[PDB]
């Protein structure tokens, strides 16, 4: 039952927005969450919001240069699997990948215990009307 | 997984003594409860007794008005299922029903933090010789 | 889910060394723990060495009379099952037992918590070539 943060996958054409959860998979009332996410050139940062599990967390973000560092306090604790934040971002045969990645975590329960977290980076491309994409979310 | 305390409901004739249990569901650790029982005026109190998690927590009780106080603190942690306490109580085709109330619930785990819980309130009713209800007990 | 301690069982002839585990099962984030694992006179301590659990913990042990008393400490929290250390012993139709204890546990959590554990001895026997032991060892 190991805790992970993972940074959600998407495509899209230029010109679109996308919406890209970080979301965090069994965790075990987590009371802070420092992190963070660093986005390609191709994608530029329009919104950062709240996700399932933080509506209600004490939330803050600063996006600076090609990165988002977000912080996240919750004295209720947070547990099991949702979102943590959605970051909106506008998309400004061969093809090319790109990383969204997790860094610089700093993850602690309610009761100041340093927790063990597995992390797995998304993967963002452009894209032309292949959005059978969303056709065949599942 | 999600911590309830319950009261039990029961149904007994003018004259007879019941016993009425308030258990808990799903405890984690939990070090500290402090919470209200209201109760009908068909109901008198005759007794507070520990219950089956309790008969070794420190535990106190006060009966004022329609309302019984009680207090529970335990160093060990109560978890798991099982009854906090259990009040005898004396009862002094149509009919009327009614409420064995949780309220003003203080919860904390033995860690000192904040617990969720759901409550379940309980029902009582004068029957007769309805107790069918003890022979189907199930 | 209780947490159990429990001491390994071996066999063999005089003069061969046996490796001998304590092990842990269904720990819970316990962040220390001391023990006595007492010890036949037909036993000879050769060494004592951390377990699948503790190989980054800090770990100490003093071996005085017919006891090892072992110290563990681990700011990470162990869970789970595994060895907490090994010793290796060296052994100096009817026959006789005799008992590997484990007494004087003092546990706790992460969280400074007092544990309950369980325990379970471990048991030697002077052995032939009734390593046919080895063979079937599942
Ligand atoms: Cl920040
Ligand atoms: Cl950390
Ligand atoms: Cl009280
Ligand atoms: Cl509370
Ligand atoms: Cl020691
Ligand atoms: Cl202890
Ligand atoms: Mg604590």
């Amino acid at each position: 039952a190991k805790t992970t943060i993972i940074a959600g996958s998407a495509e899209a054409p230029q010109g679109s927005d996308i919406q890209v959860p970080v979301k965090i998979e069994n965790a075990d009332k987590v009371g802070s969450i420092n992190l963070i996410l660093s986005y390609p050139n191709v994608l530029e940062v329009e919104d950062v919001l709240q996700g399932s599990l933080t509506q209600n967390s004490l939330f803050d973000y600063q996006v600076e240069g090609n990165q988002i560092k977000v912080g996240i306090a919750d004295s209720n604790g947070i547990s099991g699997d949702g979102s943590l934040f959605y970051v909106k971002f506008r998309v400004t045969t061969l093809r090319n990948s790109h990383a969204l990645t997790l860094q610089g975590i700093e993850i602690y329960d309610i009761d100041g215990n340093s927790v063990k977290v597995a992390t797995i980076n998304g993967t963002f491309r452009i894209v032309s009307q292949e959005e059978a994409h969303h056709h065949h979310h599942h």
